[PDB]
DNA sequence: CCACGGCGCC
RNA sequence: AAAGGGCGCCGUGG
């Protein structure tokens, strides 16, 4: 059954990795299968060198580390992006096994035979799926090497100004908790919500506005804090507290000690077959969780900074997944706010708060970005009722009146059931498929939640659909340009550039990225350049 | 790791 | 008056 490396054109690759993430890995085996004959590396980094491609299991991964040792060395068909499409359910190769035979073992032979058998069975179960086999051809597996490249590139970050931060965050902490303790006549769990009820609304008696979902306890969420800032100093201080505790245990302090110390760079790992909807994931850091409005959160955005020479270009999707809806529901009152060149929330916020749209400061359209989200997306009378302080029965006819400004969402919302509960499943624009089998629940509670992901995936996941998309089109004409893709987080992507080329890259990418599909309403991209994350983001 | 819950980012 | 989606974190249980 074995044979002498180097396989031939065309086998499964199988590797083990001394730890997860590719840039930080020795590659402690190499293999490769064909026709379940496997050939075994004897020198794993000499090895790579004989393959023209990375076909099998976590492709993308060992792309990386090749990457990182000089070699280019593109991902090609990898079972997992094959069991992503058939359901998104399907994450890990040790799921993914679990479910369609084999197992995911530490043998890299035993993975090189285990993909090349789980290609064979994947590509046989998506015969006929010519939607999903455009998803793959087109989108996931080109989006594969991308995203190889992001990691392996990796982005500068400001350590010195991260270290100072971490002193400046840490006093400040301390100052804060001191603060608190003070004011409330002793120390406490400043980190314990039940102990937090207990000082704001007993020993302090302030007013309790919002219940607790499950157990309709006081809650102590930043929203209800908000709204009690000027009912007690002490406010103000916890909600400092918790962002400031929040954003130097995750980020502030563990940036630093991810710098590669071979290539200088942080090497955020992203995952193409990690969510639900099709979002692509990132971590190590966890991109998704920066703040975008707090100062801190844009200190922290202070801290992605440009190669010396080079400028960040960071190009962010207007409001995509309203425009997606638009185009979805085709309501025509939603496509106006879009073709007239206005700002959704804002419109809204206009009319919930019967205030002239110049009127619509940041704190406002806050609070109605978080209404049009809530009441779009499926939130019922009873939760609008306790978390905007209103009667129910004011709540519900809000909620029917605004549903009555755009007509079509509804009717929209309503075909999308109807079809998933015949299908068993919704899909987006370009035909990415979730599975909704609770559709057809009995228990009340169960088939609504059912109701509420399967109205949300077509439009969460063909906006993340166009972000692929546009990368995969992005991505050659960077390269040509000798430019980079670097992250890609929320609707956003941060790219790097000579300085001398990042305006025409700039322009480039805002172009791609607009065009990338036609919908019934344009697509708008807003773009800044700098020599760090936030001053590019403006 | 799994469950539960409140809370936090988009 | 059964509780928007996605992704996380922590706490509590094991
Ligand atoms: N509470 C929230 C917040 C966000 N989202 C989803 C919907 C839009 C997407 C991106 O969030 P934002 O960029 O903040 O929203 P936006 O519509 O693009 O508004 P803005 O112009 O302020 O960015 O995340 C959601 O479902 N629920
Ligand atoms: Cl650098
Ligand atoms: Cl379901
Ligand atoms: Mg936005
Ligand atoms: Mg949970
Ligand atoms: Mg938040």
């Amino acid at each position: 059954e074995e044979a002498p490396w180097p396989p031939p054109e065309g086998a499964f690759v199988g590797f083990v990795l001394s730890r997860k993430e590719p840039m930080w890995a020795d590659l402690l085996a190499l293999a490769a299968a064909r026709g379940g004959r496997v050939h075994r590396a004897p020198e794993p980094y000499k090895a790579l060198r004989d393959l023209k491609e990375a076909r099998g299991l976590l492709a993308k991964d060992l792309s990386v580390l090749a990457l990182r040792e000089g070699l280019g060395l593109p991902p090609g068909d990898d079972p997992m992006l094959l069991a992503y499409l058939l359901d998104p359910s399907n994450t890990t190769p040790e799921g993914v096994a679990r479910r369609y035979g084999g197992e995911w073992t530490e043998e890299a032979g035993e993975r090189a035979a285990l993909s090349e058998r789980l290609f064979a069975n994947l590509w046989g179960r998506l015969e006929g799926e010519e939607r999903l086999l455009w998803l793959y051809r087109e989108v996931e597996r080109p989006l594969s090497a991308v995203l190889a490249h992001m990691e392996a590139t990796g982005v500068r970050l400001d350590v010195a100004y991260l270290r100072a931060m971490s002193l400046e965050v840490a006093e400040e902490i301390a100052r804060l908790e001191a603060e608190v303790f003070r004011l409330a006549g002793h120390p406490f769990n400043l980190n314990s919500r039940d102990q937090l009820e207990r000082v704001l609304f007993d020993e302090l008696g302030l007013p309790a506005i919002g219940k607790t979902e499950k157990t309709g306890k006081r809650s102590t969420r930043a929203a209800v804090l908000e709204a009690l800032r000027e009912a007690h100093p002490i406010v103000e201080k916890i909600l400092q507290y918790r962002e400031l505790t929040k954003l130097k245990s995750t980020y502030i302090d563990p940036l630093p000690d991810l710098i590669h110390p071979r290539t200088g760079r942080l090497h955020t790992r992203f995952n193409q077959t990690a969510t639900a909807t099709g979002r692509l994931s990132s971590s190590d850091p966890n991109l998704q969780n920066i703040p975008v409005r707090t100062p801190l959160g844009q200190r922290i955005r202070r801290a992605f900074i440009a190669e010396e020479g080079w400028l960040l270009v960071a190009l962010d999707y207007s409001q995509i997944e309203l425009r997606v809806l638009a185009h979805l529901s085709g309501d025509e009152n939603l496509i106006r706010v879009f073709q007239e060149g206005r700002d959704f929330h804002t419109e809204t916020a206009s009319w919930m708060f019967g205030v002239p749209r110049e009127a619509v400061d940041p704190l406002m359209r806050r609070a109605a970005k978080t209404i049009n989200f809530g009441v779009l997306y499926g939130m019922s009378a009873h939760r609008l009722s306790q978390e905007l302080a209103i009667p129910y029965e004011e709540a519900q006819a809000f909620i029917e009146r605004y549903f009555q400004s755009f007509p079509k969402v509804r009717a929209w919302i309503e075909k999308t059931l109807e079809e998933g509960r015949r299908r068993g499943y919704v899909e987006t624009l370009f035909g990415r498929r979730r599975y909704v089998p609770d559709l057809e629940a009995r228990v009340k509670s169960v088939r609504e939640a059912a109701e509420r992901k399967a109205f949300n995936m077509p439009v969460q996941g063909t906006a993340a659909d166009l972000m692929k998309l546009a990368m995969v089109k992005l991505f050659p004409r960077l390269e040509e340009m000798g430019a980079r893709m670097l992250l890609q987080v929320h609707d956003e992507l941060v790219l790097e550039a000579p300085k001398e080329r990042a305006e025409a890259v700039a322009r480039l990418a805002k172009e791609v990225m607009e065009g990338v599909y036609p919908l019934a309403v344009p697509l708008e991209v807003e773009v800044g350049i700098g020599e760090d994350w936030l001053s590019a983001k403006e």
